[PDB]
C-alpha cells in the first residue's frame, strides 16, 4: 500500500504484519506491534493513541518513518489510530480544534 500504516509483529520490520487504511476509533485488546512504518511518498501522517477515540498518549509518524522498536516507544499498546495529511508546509491539521 502506498499510504497505509504498517504494523509488524517483530522489531525492525520483521515478521507478520497488518496494513491499516483508515482511521479507527477503538482496537481491543490494544495492538502491540514490534515496529511500525509509513511508506515513503499529499503526504500521509498517522497518529497512534494509547486510548480509544483519539485520546491518551500520542505517537505520530510521517511518511517514510519507521519506529524500529515500538515496544520502547511512549507506549506499547495502540487503542486508536488516526489517518491524517501533512501539508507541503509541514503541518498536520487533524487533531486541531
Amino acid at each position: 500500500c502506498k499510504y497505509c500504516l504498517q504494523l509488524y509483529d517483530e522489531t525492525y520490520e520483521r515478521g507478520s504484519y497488518i496494513e491499516v487504511y483508515k482511521s479507527v476509533g477503538s482496537l481491543s485488546p490494544p495492538w502491540t506491534p514490534g515496529s511500525v512504518c509509513v511508506p515513503f511518498v499529499e503526504r500521509p501522517y498517522w497518529y497512534l493513541f494509547d486510548n480509544v477515540n483519539y485520546t491518551g498518549r500520542i505517537t505520530g509518524l510521517g511518511h517514510g518513518t519507521c519506529i524500529d522498536d515500538f515496544t520502547k516507544s511512549g507506549f506499547k499498546g495502540i487503542s486508536s489510530i488516526k489517518r491524517c495529511i501533512q501539508t507541503k508546509d509541514g503541518k498536520v491539521e487533524c487533531i486541531n480544534q
